[PDB]
């Protein structure tokens, strides 16, 4: 009855679609859109799913010349005697009514969120599993989506589990640390994570422009001195500041901060960017946060009387999300591997004792949140 | 005289410290600010030039509470018995006056730009050259950045020459069409540029969030039938266009538009994405480009009454790309390599004929810009 033509007109000029459902319902199609959007193979490459029509080609005042349907379909007459023939299911799927458009956009980019704070219980699922059934890679992705991190357990205790989890996904995220790189204490370290320090509340890599969106850690050996992992969720962190602070959201919400990272590893480099540590939509709802304390530049861009102001918003975002009701604290072992979104989650680690021996060793990786899903789409249709 | 301290004093309840310098300007610096980029070994890690010092650490409230100086440095002691020293240079080049800040993020992120249309003289150099020679090297990068392409002549005509440029700069952004990839007609082609169809003005992959911000294009076999080049400065085209129809620009740079890939390549995919064609900062300036009418998606998310108003001002961007004063046309030789900004030149191809052998191959790939400006800044510094 819903995507069952019992009329299809042409109204307003010719320049609107008008389709009555079976159960009573309209949809509205511009004529312009219905042409740029005609699937004949003139128009569209159906081997590329891919339009093939310019916009040079476009009438932008073109209306419909005639018009017939039947249940399933409609069939129109253009005024330059181009003919298109449109399929009811697919018309009703790209409805411009606001219900449809949403519906159709929770679809596409799975919005569903479920903050937290202490009470977390850590999502786990089996490594060998995930790698395995498509029915375990897809509430895993599913899961890391929604949630923001997912565990896994039951890997093995050596290199080339990320790379395997990297391949599930499709491949990996390449940065000057490497494809994968190796979290141990190390000697003239290029990084504080290369140290037995600890390491407070941050996203990895504001250096870069657009930061990864997922990370991924394997727990080879683990170290009985420390290196407890922590984890807060950002976008609840935000939405707390937003109501305790509302001047120190607006600071971190729009203040301009600079990040660096100089060295040598995969290559050598010498990154600069700018990023606001609470990054809002043209909505404004919180998409990514931006912040890693270790590689927040000495340069600061802003005007002498925005420096303090700034400070003091920043040390009232790290106490909020310090608080017990926000912090979940772990501990990995070997074989662990976590999963999460890097855009969303600020996460941590306790120091450890420093040694001879390497008595701590995580490999990790990182992937972009467009292979994640892409994955993610591809595993929910073949799962339904 | 510039960088020589003739007096540094505790300012405003010792919240701040002021230097005056040997030729009279005065230079300000926060307190908390000092206090969070003290160089000392507790807080700073040298071997990664990387803040230890947590933000939990930094009394935001902080003043100073003694400070000597030298003609070259600064003594500073905290209220809790921490010591910082600072030297004179690395204060003066992070003075918070407008126009030092400017000075140094002109240095940072090299903003100058040279708009151009149909009078262009495309900039060109020899690749052997590019990769033997840091002064070659830097003027590829530099210009690349300033003027948004740079053709590379000489070549070879054999795969693996954009794969070279790649390690020069220092490693290529995979996609999901490979590590590099072939444009040739193909059957059953996955994309529309793997056929020999014209390509209307473009820029690559809008499908992702984060396209490529360099791409790399190597002729290795040209076609005498037709496959001209053509490219347009996006910049330029969206200053005409806020001047001749600032309603089409404002659609253009506020309505989020759908792309789409779906397909099988290197791996399997389901690409969707969001974007806004004319993309601009939060002051408004114009910084990226997004648009390729072949992934632009069926799906079309907005109100009814906003469609055939958004395709009205795509047409008139599309028409202004187009115009005689715009665009900038040139035809590819076997060993050619072009290297452009694809977030702020649109490019496309003129149409070739379909035969039964290969009479045209490119090879391509891509950059990320944060990638290509690190080696912009080393070779910079190596030249200098
Ligand atoms: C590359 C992995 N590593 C060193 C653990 N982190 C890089 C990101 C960062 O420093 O912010
Ligand atoms: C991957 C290279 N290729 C096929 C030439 N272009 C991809 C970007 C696009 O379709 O917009
Ligand atoms: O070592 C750990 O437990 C966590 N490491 C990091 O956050 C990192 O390397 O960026
Ligand atoms: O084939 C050409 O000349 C140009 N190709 C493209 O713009 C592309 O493949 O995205
Ligand atoms: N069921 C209607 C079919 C119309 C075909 C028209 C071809 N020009
Ligand atoms: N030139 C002044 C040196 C001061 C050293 C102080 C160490 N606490
Ligand atoms: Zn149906
Ligand atoms: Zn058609
Ligand atoms: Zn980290
Ligand atoms: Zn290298
Ligand atoms: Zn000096
Ligand atoms: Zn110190
Ligand atoms: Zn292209
Ligand atoms: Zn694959």
């Amino acid at each position: 009855m819903a995507c069952t033509i019992q009329k299809a007109e042409a109204l307003d000029g010719a320049h609107l679609m008008q389709i009555l459902w079976y159960d009573e319902e309209e949809s509205l199609y511009p004529a312009v859109w219905l042409r740029d959007n005609c699937p004949c193979s003139d128009c569209y490459l159906d081997s590329a799913k891919a339009r093939k029509l310019l916009v040079e080609a476009l009438d932008v005042n073109i209306g419909i010349k005639g018009l017939i349907f039947d249940r399933k379909k409609v069939y129109i007459t253009w005024p330059d005697e181009h003919y298109s023939e449109f399929q009811a299911d697919w018309l009703k799927k790209r409805c411009f009514s606001k219900q449809a458009r949403a519906k159709l956009q929770r679809e596409l980019f799975f919005p569903e969120c479920q903050y937290w704070g202490s009470e977390l219980q850590l999502p786990t699922l089996d490594f060998e599993d995930v790698l395995r059934y498509d029915e375990h890679a897809y509430k895993w992705l599913s899961t890391l989506k929604k949630v923001g991190i997912v565990r896994l357990t039951g890997a093995s205790d050596k290199p080339g589990e990320v790379s395997k989890l990297g391949k599930r996904m499709g491949f990996l995220y390449l940065t000057f640390y490497g494809h994968t790189w190796q979290v141990q204490d190390k000697i003239d370290a290029n990084n504080v994570a290369y140290t037995t320090g600890k390491l407070s509340f941050h996203t990895d890599y504001p250096a870069l422009h657009h930061p990864p969106g997922v990370q991924l850690l394997h727990c080879i050996k683990q170290t009985v001195t420390g290196g407890d992992s922590e984890i807060v969720d950002g976008f609840n962190v935000c939405q707390k500041l937003k109501k305790n602070n509302p001047q120190a959201f607006q600071i971190l919400s729009s203040t301009f901060v600079d990040f660096t990272d100089i060295g040598v590893d995969y290559c050598d480099f010498s990154v600069q960017s700018k990023h606001k540590i609470i990054e809002l939509d043209d909505k404004g709802q919180v998409v990514r946060i931006n912040f890693n304390n270790a590689t927040r530049d000495t340069i600061f861009d802003v005007p002498v009387e925005r420096v303090q102001p700034f400070y003091a918003a920043l040390k009232e975002f790290v106490d909020l999300m310090n608080s017990k009701e926000s912090k979940f604290t772990f501990k990995m072992n070997p074989g662990d591997v976590i999963t999460f979104d890097n855009w969303r989650l600020l996460h941590g680690r306790r120091s450890y004792e420093a040694g001879t021996e390497i008595s701590r060793h995580l490999e990790g990786a990182y992937a972009d949140w467009d292979v994640v899903m892409s994955r993610l789409r591809i595993l929910r249709q073949r799962v339904e």
